[PDB]
């Protein structure tokens, strides 16, 4: 209903990443098949995918093409942005020093390889949805939503292989990669000790912690902790551990203080999960899909999916179905509000 929604330059942005060294915000503008780089205030810097048209082309920023990208991760040391180019079934790399877009894995077509281990474009994928970058070991962890697996790309050898999950669509939290299953994982974010990676397990409606040394995982909140086959213990309920009900969370972000932020996407809320107490509170949203800013208990979102955070504590949200990027300044409990962040200089894909 609002005038801001009519005039958005984004169409259904899926995810977000942030460069805190250089005050840059990366927006995956999924349904325009492009990446937008703005400053932390929404002012435009540069575009990757100017056509707006679904395609699969490497090269310079103006030649390059994506197909419904979602997840973005930032390599600070090398000034690179990893892209989960979902409907190209590829992992792609935006090079900001060389103004080049390169493909790191995948070949354009959906694979059936549940094991992997090939190099570069010879290794196929299946709807990669989110990524994160482990900086000491130079690994990209991939949420393969299409095979219910977490995969691992090594920067050093160019190998993409399965990292965890046997491929059955289940909420199964074992202690090895084979004895673990995922259910449409769509968000991954590393804890601050780099030993765990928190998982937004969408079709189980759970948040899970993948062990980066063993390959097993722990159930944190949401889902049925008893029957790995029940992908229906979903709902909307705050609490601790098994009390918690979520519905199809698509995004997750771990902050440096260890606190986990998530998008309870089909509940149109944004929740915070404490990794020690397993307590989940609601940070913003009512439960009704729509657009409204202000204080968070009255405020509204529409299928949010992606988060990024500054170190002064500003939490940006890809309010996907509203096609807006929003933000909340955390830890102002009585005064907490969700604002819409206008973007200046950002315009639709030119014909
Ligand atoms: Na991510």
């Amino acid at each position: 209903n609002d005038p801001r929604l009519a005039t958005s330059p984004l169409k259904f942005p899926g995810k977000l990443a942030i460069d805190t060294l250089n005050n840059r915000l990366f927006i995956s503008d999924s349904n325009h098949n492009r990446i937008i780089v703005t400053d932390l205030e929404g002012n435009f810097i540069v575009q990757i995918g100017s056509s707006g048209e679904e395609g699969f082309q490497d090269g310079s920023f103006e030649d390059a093409a994506f197909n419904r990208p979602q997840g973005l991760a930032y390599n600070a040391k090398k000034n690179l942005l990893y892209v989960a180019d979902t409907e190209n079934h590829a992992l792609r790399e935006i090079d900001f020093v060389n103004e080049r877009v390169q493909t790191l894995a995948g070949n354009g077509t959906k694979g059936s390889d549940y094991q992997g281990g090939r190099k570069g474009t010879k290794q196929l994928l299946n709807s990669p949805w989110d990524v994160c970058f482990e900086p000491v070991n130079e690994k990209v962890y991939i949420a393969m939503a299409g095979q219910h697996q977490i995969w691992e790309y090594s920067v050093l050898d160019g190998i993409t292989r399965v990292f965890s999950g046997n491929g059955y669509e289940r909420n199964l939290n074992g202690s090895t990669p084979q004895t673990t299953s995922f259910a449409q994982p769509s968000g991954i974010s590393l804890g601050p000790d780099l030993k765990e990676a928190y998982i937004a397990d969408s079709e189980s409606s759970s948040i899970r912690a993948l062990d980066l040394q063993t390959g097993g995982s722990r159930l944190l909140a949401g889902g049925d902790p008893y029957f790995s086959e029940n992908l229906f213990k979903f709902g909307d309920n705050d609490g601790v551990g098994a009390e918690v009900l979520l519905q199809h969370p698509l995004g997750v972000l771990c902050a440096n203080d260890g606190q986990i932020y998530l998008t309870d996407s089909y509940n149109h809320k944004i929740k915070k999960l404490d990794p020690v107490t397993k307590r989940v509170v609601t940070l913003a949203g009512t439960g009704k899909a729509g657009f409204k800013d202000g204080k968070v208990k009255g405020a509204q979102l529409s299928e949010p999916a992606g988060l990024a955070i500054t170190e002064n504590g500003r939490l940006f949200v890809a309010d996907t179905n509203n096609s807006l990027i929003r933000y909340i300044d955390l830890n102002k409990g009585e005064d907490s509000e969700i604002l819409t962040l206008e973007l200046k200089g950002v315009q639709p894909p030119t014909p």
